[PDB]
RNA sequence: UCUCUCU
RNA sequence: CUCUCUCUCUC
RNA sequence: CUCUCUCUCUC
RNA sequence: UCUCUCUCUCUCUCUCUC
RNA sequence: UCUCUCUCUCUCUCUCUC
RNA sequence: UCUCUCU
């Protein structure tokens, strides 16, 4: 049981050192300064450059079809050079056969396709705790309150099983919805050997949401919503209703700690083994990599170099929609929620005049560290019967409606309905669980917070 | 019939007597203080350094495969030692030769293996009190919450029918699913002298599940579970219904209080003969001992000395998985579930800080002492799926089992007037893990 | 139909499948026992390669060596003759194998699955040339039935690991000749019929008498054997019942299967020529055998003075299991005349430990039918109601007295003695042509001697 | 066969495991009455051992001796002659012995069981010797039947107590002397076949007349016998049919099964050598007791003015049951041309009370064959028709055909070796 | 000269 | 019937 | 309901 | 000669570049 | 992508009283 | 690891 967790835990690092290095080659290759590769925007652009790389369909479909002025074979992005103290953003073209070897030779000539996916799900976060995306939503016909159901929207079909822990219920569904509109506007879908093909990542989408929920009554209605053969307006329906009972009822979500390529690039630089003392992305071990190392970020004029510190930082453990009240005990700085934030996202356009723009530091340093959890809270484990020991008249308790139910109507909209009307936003999850000191490394004594004086605002888009 | 039942009580208390004295003379070569004799930690040590001396296997496994830096003949552990009121940890490394002769000397020249399967209940029944399997329950495919039928489940495999009557069906359940998981990946399982052999322990485990169980249908189904070839996913799954069936449809699971070895030793060393008086591990001795016994444990700062005594003292009864109101009622004092008690494990890690650890007394007194028992309570074609269903689904947490049982006063002996608990007042929790 | 094609196809692969680990299991043995063409394709090497495989998973006896062992016979290790020709001259070496290097090999060649299938199969190509070959009438005059009754003595040496697949192709008279050494085991020894193994008796008896009433086809011999089978203490009087039974199967025949099984020589000449049987299937009863038999040679040990093709002849029987079939019928299909068992000049095909393997000489087996028949299961030999359509007044008639009617010995007599040995049976039914793959017309035969063993 | 090989093999151990309780109890109780190497291979003491195990398991005849005790025995006690060899001479000594303690060793022997074939095949043994030396006529015409038919008196002198196996090796002519005296007694006593012990009675005069029924060949034969069983209370009408039967066995033979019974000394010689009949099997009616007998040495005692080589002549066909065999064929397999009874200048092997026994020396038998062949259970190939079909057999048909006789190495049977053929007829 | 409803 | 039966008796 | 039951593999 | 109350780590691979 | 009125002209079976 | 057509 324990060799099983070593051989993740170096399985993690390897695909943490070959990011690292791989970042250090980058670095070399461009002539980047100390200063300049550790600032975020650069490596951003080199993340970028690396996805684009790899990305095998849009490869071929931009050397069919060519783009404006483009060159299919070259990925490229903004890198910044300080120079005299002022800024300035440069335009480098790279082969993307060029990347996708020093990559490939980056991880031992392996195209290791687990840390392109975590860079991808660090990009993920980021533009989760930036940006809103309301306007997709609405489209959907989905409620624009359903935000924090709205968790990794911008990973690509490419992630896979490993993207597919991390976005939420609400990205799920409004998928699933995309279909069921495309199916409803031409009759030709599902149709063919295109139609095979769907149907059969509608069922795996289905699957995947249905593992995502927790109680019985949701995993039926996605169950009843997956075996229709033409799913129409009530399957959109009840996706909906499922949705929205997400917020009550919520489902289990994977959250990881995917920190930019740069820190990974300064650790490996500096000499830390990944391999050899194990990465964990739910651990101590992003938070321990977080509090020592510098990150260097673009400020526009009239910006507070804290609140964009306090936005890198969220991005990088996935807390964008999480409570603002543990986030900022987490952190020791108040999280300030999204419209009270005075900057703007972490990249720079092409337009902006890169004349005023300034560097500051990132504060990306927590007072304590905790778990990242999939689970959603509890939704109302444990013992569920007696073993007697004494011999003793006594009843002897079960819990019998937990028992039979996995031992037996039709309608579980109304069950659904009634649970959440059962529940109350005051009920207490993760009981016994609480934030560790950073010296406690093995996570032994845990610290409970008690949000019991004046209120907080708690939602980050509120 | 009394003869035979004066014999019994000689055998058992002929096994805790070289137990007693096996302590005593472990805490003579280790130049122990009564206070540091006295502790728990200390025997739990001792224990420890016995099993790993007796882990035959394991031993040879050891001199093939030399552990990293370890001399594969040498046990040892953390001796707990009082300087100036201070407490510091030792360990200090026993010859595993040495060992097994003064255990045997112990017990007058034979290796005594009861005592070892009794060393190891203890051990199982604390770990048990202690600390919860639902990775293990999740891993191998079972509903995280039948905790309740996995006692024993830390036992080894060398306890044997003594350590088998212990373990519940739970652990039986996961022992046989990981069997067939086993088989399952690869099919050279179940193949050759090794699959004759995992043929017969597949076919002795599923014997000894189907004698836990009471009705006559779930003794089908686990016969019809036996007497497959090649047992596969369908037989798994027949597991899992016979281990959730068995939360409303218990099992027969044997409950023993088996002490720690310093209780016994101290009795030994004040001159109490467990061959001449005889000795029960389901009757009152265990409960006379426990009352003018005294045991110390290391309390970490900022920890209730009462809920680590609650703790050793569900251990000892092995009342882990038992009602809290009645544990409550023969304890005298509100057994607090696992998620209120403000306490660790008993044993104490090598990277702990040993300056600011204390010490304090164990509670292990009760007002009113119990039979343990073996029996789960009262119970009341082809497929017997369906006939199980149908009997758990009859049943309903309110019958009363056990009927015209009750629990005696320490001052009777004999178990002559019993005394019924009414529970008809304000509901406290019955579950200790939930 | 149009709904079992696919069921159909289904069993084609999974014989198919069977026929191919056969096959793929003697090309393994073939190359780890050295042999070369000409001895591989010997039809008593496959016969002792066959048979090392079923002592290799005869779980039970392999038990019993273990706890009783042989003279100077380890129970752990099988073999038999394999014959080699050096210089152009034959030799005889016995060769010892471990059974579980044996198990192992056959496991292998069929994806690591025990495929009791296949092993079933070849104990029914053993059964079908000891039938053609040997006649076991002091086993019938000892279990006291008169020895006439060889027409059912139909799979009597399949052993009885044989379950379901050789109870099907056993016969009238193998089964009743087991019932009765059940009763006479129970009027010898008191102890029969009581205790925990009486129930398992019992269960047994049950069970094997239910499925040699299903091979009878009047409903006045099922009826008979349901009586018997009710007997809580069977003596003499279901001795006699059951032998009036038997008697009384030679007029009115049972269902007997007839299936086509093959040595594996041919299975293993099929395979390695790269034949996927799985993928195009097989069936036991129809044209598969038949147009395996026609592409494939194979090669016999025969004995000084013995005709080539009267072995070939007892091959060619032992394949199509036409052991008690009529000699007319059997001539008319091979093209060349069939012989009865006196007239054929041939002992048995396996070569014995005691004769002098070096007058011995090799020659090719004509296993070749002009015509091709479907085997079959059956021995030899309308409206009485209504269902309304239509709205009308009229009255729905049925056949009350026939209806209501189905609601011992004489009977039985008095059946027997109406037919005659002149009916046709399986009219319309012929032979067709090995160039007629899908039994599209057949060819109806017009037709001294018709019993083999007479 | 194919099926019937695992039968074979099994049917060997069960046999073998007979002979070896057979040899090891001889061991025992050689080693028990303290005889040495040469008195233990005596058959005379041999005799004397299995005829004391034989009446120490007859519950029957023990049950009455205690009931009603003989004069000076007591009815717990058996033995008989001891011949021990010292100082060159012989003597004789009657040895008492308690029955349990001879069923106690010889339970002992057979790992705590009965073994019930054990004692049967020495009783076997026992009437292929008195077959072989003494000629019973006395009760053939007793019973009225003509004392020329004693070719069929085979096994005429076995126990009632050797069931199914007993009745097997015995011949037409003792099944028929049986049911004579069933008639007889019936005819004498008028409640006979009445009463509760009259059905116990019918019960057994119908299954020795189906055994009877299942020992003769032609199928006219069968149906007469099954005549005479149907007589509810036969007479003398079922007298001379009977006799008439057994008149027909002369000419259309019966199936007699003849095994080769060994005496205990030849057993109890191998078992000592290692020999391990239940891993190596035995048979009966197969080479292994030509073969034993070809490697084992037994003496016996010779009275005074007589031939040893008849004498070892005689106990060669009792050991395989050839009395009533051609003496050609019998000569041919021996080697060593077999004289007639008349002819021998010898006397049965038992010795008397009333012989004195200090003029007696010891032989060394010649137990050994030239040949070897296969013991069978068959014979060769209403009453008018029974006449005719004996009518139309001849003395000159040829049995058997293609059936001949082996070497001692020929072990597997392989290449027979048929006779070309001047008396043949041993009682004639 | 003993004790017990209900593996 | 070239081997394929025998656990005993009107006990 | 006590007791001997002894362990597929160090796990 | 080890540690731990209370599954969340890891491989899962992508209908289409979107 | 077959064929047939009217008793099996094709529909196995995943081995044994282990 | 045996042998046999046909009491
Ligand atoms: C079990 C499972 O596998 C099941 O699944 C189901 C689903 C899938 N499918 C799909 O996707 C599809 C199909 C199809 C088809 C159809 C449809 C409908 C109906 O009704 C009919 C049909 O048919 C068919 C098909 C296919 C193929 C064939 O052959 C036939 C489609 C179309 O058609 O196009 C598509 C898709
Ligand atoms: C009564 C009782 O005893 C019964 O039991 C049963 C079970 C046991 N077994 C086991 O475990 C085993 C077996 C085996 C085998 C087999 C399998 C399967 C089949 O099918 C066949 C067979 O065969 C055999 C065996 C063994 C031995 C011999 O000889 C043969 C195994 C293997 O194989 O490996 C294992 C186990
Ligand atoms: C065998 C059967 O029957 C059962 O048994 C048991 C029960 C009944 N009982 C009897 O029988 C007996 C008993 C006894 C006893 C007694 C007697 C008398 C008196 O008084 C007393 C007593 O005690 C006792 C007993 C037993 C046991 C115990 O524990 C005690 C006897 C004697 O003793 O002897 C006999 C018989
Ligand atoms: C299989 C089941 O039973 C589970 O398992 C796990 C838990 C329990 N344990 C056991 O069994 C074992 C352990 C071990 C170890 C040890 C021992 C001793 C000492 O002292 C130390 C140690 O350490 C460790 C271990 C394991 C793992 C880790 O990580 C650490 C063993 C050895 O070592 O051999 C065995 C068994």
């Amino acid at each position: 049981e324990r060799q099983n967790a070593t051989e993740i835990r170096a399985s993690v690092g390897k695909m943490i050192d070959g990011i690292g290095r791989f970042y250090i080659q980058m670095c070399t290759e461009l002539k980047l300064s100390d200063y300049e590769g550790r600032l975020i925007q650069n490596s951003l652009t080199i993340e970028r450059m690396v996805l684009s790389a790899f990305d095998e369909r849009r490869n071929k479909y931009l050397e069919e079809h060519p783009s404006a002025g483009k060159d299919p074979k070259k990925t490229g992005g903004p890198i910044y050079r300080r120079v005299d103290g002022k800024w300035r953003r440069e335009l480098i073209l790279y082969d993307k056969e060029e990347i996708r070897r020093i990559w490939r030779q980056a991880n031992n000539g392996d195209d290791a396709t687990a840390g392109l996916t975590h860079m991808m799900i660090w990009h993920s976060n980021l533009n989760d705790a930036t940006y809103q995306r309301t306007r997709a939503l609405v489209r959907t016909g989905m409620d624009p309150r359903m935000c924090s159901l709205m968790q990794g929207s911008t990973l690509p079909r490419r992630s896979g099983a490993a993207g597919a822990a991390v976005k939420g219920v609400g990205t799920m569904v409004m998928e699933l919805i995309r279909m069921i509109k495309r199916g409803i506007n031409d009759r030709n879908f599902w149709r063919g050997e295109n139609g095979r093909r769907t149907r059969i990542a509608y069922e795996r989408m289905c699957n995947i949401l249905k593992g995502k929920f927790q109680t019985a009554a949701q995993r039926t209605m996605v169950d009843q919503v997956r075996e229709s053969r033409n799913p129409g307006n009530a399957e959109f329906e009840d996706l909906i209703f499922l949705a929205r009972s997400a917020l009550i009822l919520r489902g289990s979500v994977a959250h990881k700690s995917c920190l930019p390529a740069c820190v990974y690039g300064s650790a490996v630089a500096s000499g830390y083994d990944f391999e050899r003392e194990g990465y964990s992305l739910v651990g101590i071990d992003p938070f321990r990599l977080l509090q020592n190392s510098q990150v260097y970020s673009l400020i526009r004029p009239n910006e507070n170099p804290a609140h964009k510190s306090q936005l890198v930082w969220m991005a990088c453990h996935s807390a964008a929609f999480e409570d603002l009240r543990v986030s900022s005990f987490i952190r020791g700085t108040k999280v300030v929620p999204r419209g009270k934030l005075s900057t703007r996202g972490v990249q720079i356009a092409s337009n902006e005049n890169m004349e005023t723009m300034e560097s500051s530091t990132l504060e990306l340093r927590s007072r304590y560290w905790a778990i990242r959890t999939r689970s959603g809270g509890n939704t109302n484990s444990g013992q569920i019967s007696i073993q007697p020991t004494f011999s003793v008249q006594r009843n002897l308790p079960f819990d019998r409606p937990t028992i039979m139910a996995a031992f037996t109507t039709s309608d579980m909209r109304t069950e659904i309905i009634r649970l959440m009307e059962s529940a109350r936003p005051e009920d207490v999850s993760f009981q016994g669980r609480g934030v560790f000191e950073l010296s406690d490394e093995k996570a032994t004594s845990p610290i409970v917070p008690s949000f019991d004086m004046s209120n907080e605002g708690s939602y980050f888009f509120g």
